[PDB]
């Protein structure tokens, strides 16, 4: 079946790039990172935000669905940040993608897990 | 190597908001955070957030002479808002983020602070 539609770079800076589908305008994605100095009692952190906007019809308006995403912590630590966005897309999987958190609605006996293994 | 991830307990409960952590490490958090409303839509604002207490890497001969360091906080937050009514493409929407936060995250540099232009990125819609 199809390939998903390719988005082209829009807005480009060092440090923020927003790509949009160039025949869905309102189609976006963007990425702003930021890295800083932080004693932790030397490292430095880098703060990623990705976001992404479509524009929906009610089932007459478009509604903007809206996904934000910030990942947080030292450049040094990345390999095990890498595995923290592993668990975090996978927890959120299990409330959202199949339980009813889109619903309003969360799951108490939901099975959340660490990135920690036993 | 092991695929047994620590199954973490919720903590604190309200309606909307509930914190799991991790009995075994109890600094390891993943709190989700629900708001409905009424708009005509009914929107949905879900708030996701992970936490880990790390460990700052050890200096060169740290091991040898025992060094335990202090912790940085990872933390990952993710944001999903739109109304119930159009929950099935919110849910491609968020497959199709994940997708893109991986190109640049997850196999890309993003995660070091630098981007690459040349980025493969797309929408959730198909050609």
């Amino acid at each position: 079946s199809m390939a998903n539609k390719p988005m082209q770079p829009i807005t480009s800076t060092a440090n923020k790039i927003v790509w949009s589908d160039p025949t869905r305008l309102s189609t976006t994605f963007s990425a702003s990172l930021l890295r800083q100095r932080v004693k932790v009692g030397e490292l430095n952190n880098v703060s990623g935000q990705y976001v992404s906007v479509y524009k929906r019809p009610a089932p007459m308006p478009n509604e903007n669905q809206s996904i934000r995403t910030v990942i947080s912590g030292s450049a040094e630590n990345l390999a095990t940040l890498k595995a923290e966005w592993e668990t975090h897309k996978r927890n959120v999987d299990t409330l959202f993608a199949s339980g009813n958190a889109g619903l309003g609605f969360l799951d108490p006996t939901a099975a959340i897990v660490s990135s920690d293994t036993t």
